[PDB]
């Protein structure tokens, strides 16, 4: 049993475990997106690298949450990780739209947990999210929005050409 | 149109644009103060440099606010920038008193925007101000207070001598 | 009062203050253009950086003019800074057309002030503009003209594609 | 006889020789000022160094004029150099007032020669003065004005104290 727990509600403990599940689900989704764009019949290396990087970022987020759970004297509880929502992710545009939807859902879960921490007068939780998650999420959604706009301007009437150019000239590749 | 905006009220968007206007007005005021102390008939280089540095700091503050406005999916809207309140700024003491008045007004606008963000449950906004503005402002007002006290102790009966010494021995110059 | 002023007409002093206002207005316009191209629904980083750089150049021009005003024993007088002419700046082409219009107006104000200095037999003023402004302005307008031509050749029937390519392959970005 | 002279009037040739005489007279005046402030009963090292530096600057100005006279195919003609106007130069304030008077007379001679060159359509002469003399003179007069203002603020009721402090804290010394 914990000898350290102080000002750490059962509600926050549970919500932190749910959020870990959401981050790991997001990581898994990004793993699937990354490997889809590595298929020989898709072959957009920059897109693959973008999503693989995000899989790592989301796993790291989950790990930070689990570290914090222990720091507060809460108990990590893991659940089944649902498989991603799709097996094939369509075009770069389809994929980036799906990623922004996912990110907005994570962001809402962050905001909801912040509000619960504020209601419970748990400033450590609130600070933790502010310091390590809220701005990271805002920055990422801005980046995805910027990408979506560029991808959309490139569709025009020459969709394949635009998809190639975006991958070659915006996204990081070898 | 924005595809990223989330948890970002129209009230906060508008107040952020007002605050940008206040920072730019403050920058302009400091530009005028800096060049006043560079006049051949005023000639207090350290005072000039102090206010020119502040003009840059305030412009940078405005730029950070504008970057954040975009990160959140709000829309920058610029207004007329009113000219500074004075064309001539009197003594170093007069100028530092005017600067502290200006700083307290900026600080109050920061606190008001923080309170609005708290009321709107917008923790990203609240964190942003905490992290980049509130302590910077407290530190600056402390510095100005410290200067005012030194300037005031130096007036005595030999005001010109004191004004020279403060500029030479407290403020940074070549 | 000044003990240094020599061969420096009231007409030139006033015109220098007007020109400072024009440079600062131009800086403000470029600030607005820069942040417009940073919007998530515009997202042309190279265009954003081009105009932000110009905002800094124009502010530096104003600062040089103010330094010179003091060097000659004139008195800086600041006016209200009008807001930019537009809140949204359209396409890269629209924006670059607006920038060239702005630059031509600044250039004309430089030429007018040079002519006034020549009429007043003020060679220091004339030299100052020659040395720090006239060629800088000619070079900048040439660069903008070169950009406009490239942007125009890229419109064709695939306007989005051309706008992306210009930003990626001509303008400086990360 | 010259085989190079082109577009170089006898009027400008003569005025250039007069200006050389004025620069050398100014150098001599500064030599006298420098050594006055090195007297054991005056003993203001920073003031001494300021004026000795100016003696060198004025001699260098004369040398540049003489080089240019030869470059244009004119003929240097030297006259008697009148001794400085005073044998003793009073206070630092008296001396700096005398220096500004001297500088304004040199500046007027520069402006007069520029106007003659403009009237004679001699752009090389005009450029030469612009490039090597007019701004140097404006900068120096600004510096002297700045010094005068500081010296004047330091007189107060404690003139000796102020004169010492100005020399110690504004002027360059060992
Ligand atoms: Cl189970
Ligand atoms: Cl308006
Ligand atoms: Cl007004
Ligand atoms: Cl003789």
């Amino acid at each position: 049993s914990s000898q350290i727990r102080q000002n750490y509600s059962t509600e926050v403990e549970a919500a932190v475990n749910r959020l870990v599940n959401l981050y790991l689900r997001a990581s898994y989704t990004y793993l699937s997106l990354g490997f889809y764009f590595d298929r020989d019949d898709v072959a957009l290396e920059g897109v693959c690298h973008f999503f693989r990087e995000l899989a790592e970022e989301k796993r790291e987020g989950a790990e930070r949450l689990l570290k914090m759970q222990n720091q507060r004297g809460g108990r990590a509880l893991f659940q089944d990780l649902q498989k991603p929502s799709q097996d094939e992710w369509g075009t770069t545009l389809d994929a980036m739209k799906a990623a922004i939807v996912l990110e907005k859902s994570l962001n809402q879960a962050l905001l909801d947990l912040h509000a619960l921490g504020a209601a419970q007068a748990d400033p450590h939780l609130c600070d933790f999210l502010e310091s390590h998650f809220l701005d990271e999420e805002v920055k990422l959604i801005k980046k995805m929005g910027d990408h979506l706009t560029n991808i959309q301007r490139l569709v025009g009437s020459q969709a394949g050409l635009g998809e190639y150019l975006f991958e070659r000239l915006t996204l990081k590749h070898d």
